[PDB]
């Protein structure tokens, strides 16, 4: 089906993506380049997932994210408003893949609500554009970049 | 729930909408121009700062399309009605692009340095957004006016890749046939 | 000015005169083409160094992407009905990618793992150049079904994502990166 090719071409799309942001990172041993790594690994698994009666796509990847974006949350500033995308190169990036991945997210949804994929699917890339939210933030904080936000 | 999502005027629809595609498409616009600017390296550059206002303008474009006018109370007013204002800068910062550039005659290929290709492809996704947009104007949702807003904008990242790649010196590369 | 409004109210031409509203398939693959040929300029310019003969080829695809959207934006239906001629695509492009497609393929080594993007800031380039020439094949193959565009130009935008392919794997090792795999 046409709508498959799809879901798996933004998928893709999204990893690609996130694969240029990662070769931003300047200095090696970064822990968040460990995580985006095992993300692609993980999307991956959900284009595999979603060639397919749908796959058992397990749920142990959402709970690592959510461990993730807690630990990012707790070092950050609360966040009240919406912010201008920006804060360093890695993080412009970050904002970019993020909007990708919520893409993605709307080409799973249709497979989901026909039954054709797992929902955990599309749990994993809502969750995963969160944590791609979250994990910007961080880099431009830990860059000490302004972070912009407009009100009016 | 899972699956779907709320607009700002409280319907509830599958993440799949029209809607959710045109503010996702418009944020996806926010973000490329977002990396487009973390790529100008010296600082005190005027167009920085104009795509910043663009920046915040798209943010208001996704609140216009986040209050469909069929649902919108009269509180929303204020997001249903997108005032041409920014449209009008759009005009002229592209004049005073034009006065400095060299007639254009042929068809450029996207190319003239970091910060040229980058708003090529910030234009070609304008462009997506505005083919996003389209549909909810045409059915009565959305000011037309945002319609308007994302089709002048596709013309302002053009000569602004122009006008980089002039001041960078470097020279666009141009279709040739065959 | 370089502007005309006639875009204002959502409708737009394509190359048969015809008016259609700007979100019908035929612009949706002519844009899809032209980010595609976007994204292909960008990475042209990470290239450190002068002279790589894989950017001639990539600027060369790029006028390759002009000359699809053109035919993209002229339907043979609306060919027959505007008494036009019959635009057709050649097979030049398809046969000259595949023969720099051969020319890399021989040089790398065999792959049997599934690569995650990656392989220095060239290689993850063209990875993401693949992704959006996928989609755009994707865009292009209805238009096909229906008969408006030569199927020259779906399979042009196939082999392109083959060349891309293979040509990031072929930077990634001429930069000594490897491409992570699992
Ligand atoms: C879904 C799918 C995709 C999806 C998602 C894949 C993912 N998991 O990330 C997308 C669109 C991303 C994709 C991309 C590509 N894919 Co694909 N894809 C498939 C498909 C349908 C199933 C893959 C899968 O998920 N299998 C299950 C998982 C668990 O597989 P796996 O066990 O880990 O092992 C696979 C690989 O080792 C591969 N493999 C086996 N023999 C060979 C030989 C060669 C030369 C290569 C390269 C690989 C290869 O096939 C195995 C089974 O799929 C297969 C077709 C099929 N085999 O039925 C093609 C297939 C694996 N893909 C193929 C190709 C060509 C590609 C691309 C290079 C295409 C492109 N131009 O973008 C890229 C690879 C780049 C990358 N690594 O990201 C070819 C590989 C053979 C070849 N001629 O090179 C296949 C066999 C399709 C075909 N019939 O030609 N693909
Ligand atoms: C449409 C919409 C979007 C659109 C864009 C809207 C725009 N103008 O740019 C898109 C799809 C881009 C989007 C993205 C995001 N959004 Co949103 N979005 C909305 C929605 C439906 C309406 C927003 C709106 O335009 N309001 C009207 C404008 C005028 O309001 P405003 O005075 O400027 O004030 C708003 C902000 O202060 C916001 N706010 C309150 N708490 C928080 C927390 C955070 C972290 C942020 C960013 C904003 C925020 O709430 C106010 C009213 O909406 C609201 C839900 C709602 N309000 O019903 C969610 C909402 C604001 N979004 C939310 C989230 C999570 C996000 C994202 C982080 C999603 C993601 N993971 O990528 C991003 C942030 C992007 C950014 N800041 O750059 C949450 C924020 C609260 C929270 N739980 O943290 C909300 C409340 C939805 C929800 N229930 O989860 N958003
Ligand atoms: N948003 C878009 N996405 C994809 N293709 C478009 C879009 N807008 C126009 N096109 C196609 O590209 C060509 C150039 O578009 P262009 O923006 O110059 O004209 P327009 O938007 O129709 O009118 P205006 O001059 O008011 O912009 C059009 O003739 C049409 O083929
Ligand atoms: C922040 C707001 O973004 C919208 N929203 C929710 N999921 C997506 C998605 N994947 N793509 C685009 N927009 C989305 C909803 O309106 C939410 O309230
Ligand atoms: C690697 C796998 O990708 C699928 N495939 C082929 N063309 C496309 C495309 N444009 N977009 C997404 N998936 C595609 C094929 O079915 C192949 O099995
Ligand atoms: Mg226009
Ligand atoms: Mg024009």
């Amino acid at each position: 089906d046409d709508q498959v090719f799809e879901a798996v071409g933004t998928t893709d799309e999204l990893s690609s993506a996130i694969g240029f942001a990662l070769e931003l990172v300047t200095e090696k041993g970064h822990t968040f380049a460990e995580e985006l790594q095992k993300i692609q690994c993980t999307l991956q698994d959900v284009g595999s997932a979603l060639a397919t009666k749908y796959t058992t796509f397990k749920a142990g990847p959402i709970l690592e994210l959510e461990q993730w974006i807690d630990k990012y949350t707790s070092q950050l500033p609360p966040l009240t408003a919406f912010i201008l995308p920006s804060g360093g190169k890695i993080s412009s990036a970050l904002h970019f893949c993020r909007a990708v991945c919520r893409r993605a997210e709307r080409r799973v949804v249709p497979l989901v609500q026909m039954g054709e994929t797992d929902a955990n699917v599309a749990k994993f890339l809502n969750r995963l554009s969160d944590y791609l939210f979250t994990l910007a933030r961080y880099a431009a904080m830990k860059e000490g970049n302004q972070e912009k936000i407009y009100m009016k």
